[PDB]
């Protein structure tokens, strides 16, 4: 292609950072004014704005706007500040973005199945100007975070995830594929705004709604390959946890949600004993509610605690979960689900009623917040683990700032900074009365699917098991440098995410190899600058045609 | 535009005359041997193969190829052996090739529009690729040449005839469109020939037929303009006659089978008094024939001897025809059209049974064959006339050679030399017995439309007068030469029609502006050289953008 | 795309039978005659048409034509009469238009990289219009059949040769890309001809040559990838042996002049013995030449020998070769090449000083005419064998019919039909005084590398081994009927070769699976339906766009 649609394509537009050459051998002389600029000219006049501009959102519908405008220079920003960035692109101003979907709307940007599409998925799938596509995120939008039912709404999410791919593993913009699923809703607020932009109708949660997802995994199969990898998210447990069941062993799938979140947990978990050094057998972790996140982390734990010589039996049974209904044990008057009945050990003589309560009876040696209720982890709570243990483990991954169990510094205040906190939301460093300063840790799931995306496709992994995302946590806090645990943070500095994922790809990819599931031959010999030589790069590219005289 | 679409469209490909930069900027390196010819070159070894070539319409085969495949190339080609090839990319091969359209059919070429199409000949009028439109030209197919009623096997003649509007007059291609409207056939053979290639049925007469032509005239006017040039052609006499009655005055349009044919005659009936000086008022005019070719011509007459001083009474007066059913007389038993009681005068005492016996009855100055029935121009015919007239004037056009009147020997060797000949089929000289070689001359409608056409163009004349026919007559008549004379062709050679037809779009264009009936502004003042700089040309051109360095 | 673009590329294009549905929606309607042909009648046209043809280059012209017009169609048309057409869009015909190529030339067909394209073929490479390509050949026309060094005049090889890959085994055109290379020319007349479309310097040979093969090996695989199939062509033995040991081990590729045709011999070879049954060791077997097939052949045989429990070294002791200068003896006066040695035997008491003469010195049990010199398998050389042996094998491989050793009938009636034989140019059936007709053998290797290219495709076989011609044979070999047998074909009827080809590639395919040597997976349990699955049809596809109410 040439003229024009060479400027309309984002993937090919470098604004005023077209040479002079291609500007005239393009046919675009006269369509861009008489100024040359650079990437960091076109980047410098970006923050010179994007800090003029007040509200977060009112930002993230700024820089989403140079993403349909410029690839390389949306994407080069990006990691100009990535840290910074990615809480305006991601978490948690796109379940705002989210929320406003429909009203801020301007360009489109994933793909859209619809159920009322139903027998026709593969010519839709074709749709999609893209040829060769690995990556695949896909959600219903079913629980769109803590927003809960958001229908398409929710496509904000897909979006933001494949740029983080990108921005922080060297995955291609263009093998990416944000997909949304729409079978109605059930948020009534939704189903009378003028402003949705989704099939106004109740969810279907009838055959024809697997055998639309059927229909959509083949169709991506068929176009573009079994390897291709697809990613679940956002999705309502039980589909999310069931249709992974099924297609794990079909396709080359993993839901984040899940097995993403279980990673960062354990990494977490991980590097504390690598400073508690306390004699697996005797552990004892509670957790205060038995939902996704936990029946997530409390697998890929007893995975790891059997890895070590223990009885996935006897490794569960250190494994206790206390969710809204009181405590989960055996015969209790509430329900319990099949994926619960393993961690719900036989009853103890006495049932505590009071989380705090329960901490005393069962005393265990680590504690974690998943029930996204708030503030449970009392004072009291803390302080009597903070007793029962000389350097007790917590872990409030509740979000937002708004949900967790707890506070840092209720946290280490309350424990003599003798506990190893965690917070699934960010929290500031924590200087106690003794002139001492614990900076703590933020598990985000960014530390790991990025990470392991990169490593399944570069290798044509065919499936991804368990013990590669168990396998992928250890990656992940063996990079926990002995200073960054002096300082007390329990998770790389958000800061280097990149290299961190891109360490994080190698040793995924070694792993990998050596078990024998990669299959992109011939195996290399240096997988470091194997991998680290496959990124993405948004340095531009000359659109220069390889003339030459000829002698 | 760029890549093989390059060499896939015709007026852009050039084969390997594509330069090597060319190539390189456009991205045809590699797709083209690494030889780079020339045009001549390329124009050699056709003529190359062109020569172990037999049959004609073989030939018109092979070279209507270089149409569809290098517009530059097949031109210039054209141009370059124009005498030669004129009557196999047209008449007489063109013939066989309409009759055969269908076994030699081989990719499409101009457009089709057909009463199925009623109503929607709007959109089927935008589906032409080409933007720039000026000159069109019409048929039906009711009357292929003397072929008669072909269907859509006549769509071979638009494509002929253009061909020499671009040849001859030097006319942009890309703007001209031959077009073919189906409307069924009467042709039982190609009604049951499988390979026909239009509507199978009966040709409809109705009402339809007319609206048809009507939403085609406008759709072509609206879309391209209303001093768009559109040419009537092989169509029914009836009809023909009509829509140039109607049309004609409202729209750009004129009929060559008419206009173009009254034209060229006249030309040699001037070309012959200019040699023989007989005051006009002495003249007696008489037809064999009284059909289309006839009254088209009559009529040209008459214009001009009312030029001369007579009025449009006192000049028909000096017309007879004589059709099949015997002498055109006032009352007689055979049918008199209103398009005919002009010429058919009043019965002379005697009414003649045999053309030879009107012959003398009448005693003509001027004798017009045009009844295509052979040769009825019989020995005697010819001595009559040769008698009674000590310079003679003999014309048949009848076509082709078969239907001709008579043939240049026995008119010429019949008259000692003392008649003024000229046929509508070419005849070479004639040396008699004192050893004269004369040359007779042939009357090529080729001579006419395409200069006129090149006129009525660029003058964006409005309305085709006739008496821009007359005046086109004189224009090639005054192209003859006393040498010209002395040799005794009152047609220039056919050699140069090149110049002969570009030589009278400026006579025509001027004759257009001091009329006013031009409406090109600002009027040249130099015609000449105005025309001389709008012919298209043959030349290759470039498609390498324009690189420079900025200062 | 749609509009003319679609009509103007040979890949989309459907002529008049584009549906009118797809003539409307597509943009087409008026673009094309109002008529909906069926690939029948356009097929039709072409035949009713192509008899009218006498040349057989003419045919040729007439039908490469179609090629660049309409793909479907140009097949369909193919296999349809393969058989009859085979030889005009190949050999023997094709020879006849590579000498008349650019004296020929209409329009481009394959890729072209140049000498002078040095340091730059990749970007050619990067300008072939296909996206996918899977099947590669290339030649340097050095040596283009029995004519030599033919420069890119040769390149109507691979073109041709392509067309069979898939007439006969079923492969994707857009993914078989043919591919000429010129270095220059050592063929002086073609340095004289003004329409040569190359390099008009002499075959370069210095390093530049080599290093061109290699930028081009990779540059390929670069953009196609590894896997992708190259075969080799018309090469000068020399390289042809050389590039072949090199590139065989860390590429895709083959030389169909040698590891195919030695695969038909032996499938030749195998039929023989199986109606002659006479335990390998008494086997002696001689050749009329130790060029290029020779040794080829010879080997493949030493292979299977030796897969019937033998040994190398005895096994080609059993075979021997006589050259043009004299026999292939240890220190004989004619110089013996690297290849040849392992055949070159320590001279037997007395030595031959005839083929006649070795002929019985040896008293070889086959024997094969492999020198392309004529008739040097005289009736006495004939009946010679025909005595020492009562089932001799005679082989006459040599073309075209001019060079063939001998004939079927010098053989089977020399012999009263006690011998094998098996030519390489065509001949028909043979019916002696005891009223006997028997139909002699063909040997082409369009039995051969078809089936094999799709298999090594199909199975992503990174390499293709000689164990693969040699298991190529034994299937091809084993397609003959005993009654095929019976009337004495030790070849099939070329008129079923697209089973054949189909059933070679099945038979490969488990070959190269169980092997453990094709990678495609997963492997499939029915490798039969498997592979006659993917075979390319010539049936037209719909363009329609899948349209459908939604509920
Ligand atoms: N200038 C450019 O845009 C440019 C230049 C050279 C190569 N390439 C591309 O590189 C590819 C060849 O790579 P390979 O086959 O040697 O690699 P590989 O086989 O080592 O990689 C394994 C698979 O992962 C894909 N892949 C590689 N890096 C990726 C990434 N960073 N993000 C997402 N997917 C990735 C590959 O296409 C491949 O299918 C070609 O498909 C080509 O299009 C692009
Ligand atoms: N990477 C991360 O940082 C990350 C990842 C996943 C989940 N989370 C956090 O975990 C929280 C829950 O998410 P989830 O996916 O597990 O949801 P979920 O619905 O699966 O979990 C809810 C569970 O918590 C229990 N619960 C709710 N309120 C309770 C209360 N007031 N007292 C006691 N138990 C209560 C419920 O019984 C239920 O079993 C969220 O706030 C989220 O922010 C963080
Ligand atoms: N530029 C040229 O050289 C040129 C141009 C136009 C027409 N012509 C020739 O004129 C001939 C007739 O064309 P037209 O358009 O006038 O056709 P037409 O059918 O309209 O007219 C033919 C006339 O001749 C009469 N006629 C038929 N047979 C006759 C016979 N046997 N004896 C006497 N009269 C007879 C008919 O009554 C009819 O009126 C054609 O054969 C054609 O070759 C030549
Ligand atoms: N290299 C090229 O291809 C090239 C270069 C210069 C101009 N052009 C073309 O010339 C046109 C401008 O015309 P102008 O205003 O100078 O002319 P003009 O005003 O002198 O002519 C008047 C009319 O005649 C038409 N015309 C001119 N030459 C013609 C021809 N050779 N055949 C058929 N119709 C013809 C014109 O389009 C115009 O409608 C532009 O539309 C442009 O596309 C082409
Ligand atoms: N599938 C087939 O049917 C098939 C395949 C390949 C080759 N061939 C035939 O094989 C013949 C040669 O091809 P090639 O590949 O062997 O090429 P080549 O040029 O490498 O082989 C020539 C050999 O024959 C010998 N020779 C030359 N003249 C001789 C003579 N006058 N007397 C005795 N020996 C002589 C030479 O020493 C040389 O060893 C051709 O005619 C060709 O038609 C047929
Ligand atoms: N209407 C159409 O034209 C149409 C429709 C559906 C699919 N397809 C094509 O089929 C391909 C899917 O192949 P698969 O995954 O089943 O392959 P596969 O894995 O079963 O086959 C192995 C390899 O052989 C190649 N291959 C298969 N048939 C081929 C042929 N006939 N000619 C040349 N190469 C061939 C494949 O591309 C593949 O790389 C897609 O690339 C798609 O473009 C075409
Ligand atoms: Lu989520
Ligand atoms: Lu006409
Ligand atoms: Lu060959």
């Amino acid at each position: 292609e040439k003229g024009k649609p060479l400027m309309l394509n984002p993937r090919t537009n470098k604004g005023m950072a077209f040479t002079l050459q291609e500007r005239q051998m393009l046919g675009l002389q006269g369509l861009l004014p008489p100024k040359i600029e650079t990437q960091d000219i076109q980047a410098l006049r970006f923050h010179r704005n994007l800090k003029k501009m007040t509200s977060p959102l009112e930002k993230y519908i700024y820089i989403m706007g140079i993403q349909e405008r410029n690839e390389k220079l949306f994407y080069r920003i990006l990691q100009d500040d990535i840290e910074s960035l990615m809480p305006i692109v991601y978490t948690p101003t796109v379940g705002l973005a989210c929320s406003q979907y429909g009203h801020i709307f301007r360009r489109p940007k994933g793909l859209f199945i619809s159920i009322s599409d139903r027998g026709h998925v593969r010519s839709i799938v074709d749709n999609w100007p893209e040829n060769h596509v690995k990556a695949v995120v896909v959600t219903d939008g079913e629980r769109i975070l803590g927003l809960g039912d958001l229908g398409v709404y929710g496509m904000g999410i897909p979006v933001g995830k494949l740029c983080l791919y990108t921005a922080c593993a060297g995955i291609r913009p263009d093998r990416c594929l944000p997909v949304c699923i729409d079978v109605g809703t059930d948020n009534i607020a939704l189903l009378k705004d003028p402003f949705y932009m989704g099939l106004y109708q109740k969810r279907d949660r009838t055959q024809q709604y697997d055998d639309l997802i059927d229909e959509f995994m083949k169709a991506i199969t068929d176009r573009y390959g079994r390897n291709t990898l697809i990613q679940f998210e956002d999705f309502g447990n039980h589909n999310a946890f069931r249709f992974l069941r099924k297609y794990r062993e079909k396709y080359c799938t993993f839901n984040d949600d899940i097995q993403g979140t279980a990673a960062v947990a354990l990494a977490g978990l991980l590097a504390a004993q690598k400073v508690i050094s306390k004699p697996i057998s005797e552990h004892k972790i509670l957790f205060l509610g038995a939902g996704e996140a936990a029946l997530g982390i409390a697998n890929l734990i007893v995975m790891s605690m059997v890895e070590n010589g223990l009885s996935e039996q006897e490794a569960q049974k250190k494994i206790w979960m206390f969710d809204k209904y009181g405590l989960l044990v055996k015969g209790r008057k509430a329900k319990i689900d099949s994926y619960q009945e393993p961690f719900t050990h036989s009853a103890p003589e006495s049932i505590p009623d009071t989380f705090e309560d329960a901490v005393n009876i069962l005393k265990p040696s680590t504690i974690i917040g998943v029930a996204g209720a708030g503030r449970l982890f009392t004072p009291d709570v803390i302080r009597a683990m903070a007793s029962i243990n000389e350097r007790p483990v917590i872990f409030a991954l509740s979000n937002p700032t708004a949900q967790a169990e707890c506070t840092a510094e209720e946290a280490y205040t309350l424990t003599e900074g003798r506990c190893l906190f965690a917070s699934g939301s960010p929290f500031g460093p924590v200087k106690l009365t003794d002139g001492r300063v614990f900076t703590p840790g933020q598990g985000n799931n960014v530390y790991i699917f990025p990470g392991v995306a990169l490593a399944v496709i570069l290798c044509n992994t065919r499936h991804i098991s368990d013990s590669v995302f168990l396998e992928a946590a250890k990656a992940l806090t063996s990079q926990l440098t002995d200073e960054e645990l002096a300082q007390g943070r329990l998770y790389p500095p958000l800061a280097n995410i990149q290299e961190v994922s891109i360490n994080i790809a190698i040793k995924v990819t070694e792993y990998l190899y050596a078990n024998k599931m990669a299959f992109r031959y011939p195996e290399p010999e240096d997988k470091a600058k194997y991998v680290k030589e496959r990124t993405w790069r948004s340095e531009y590219d000359s659109l220069l045609p390889d003339v030459y005289e000829w002698p």
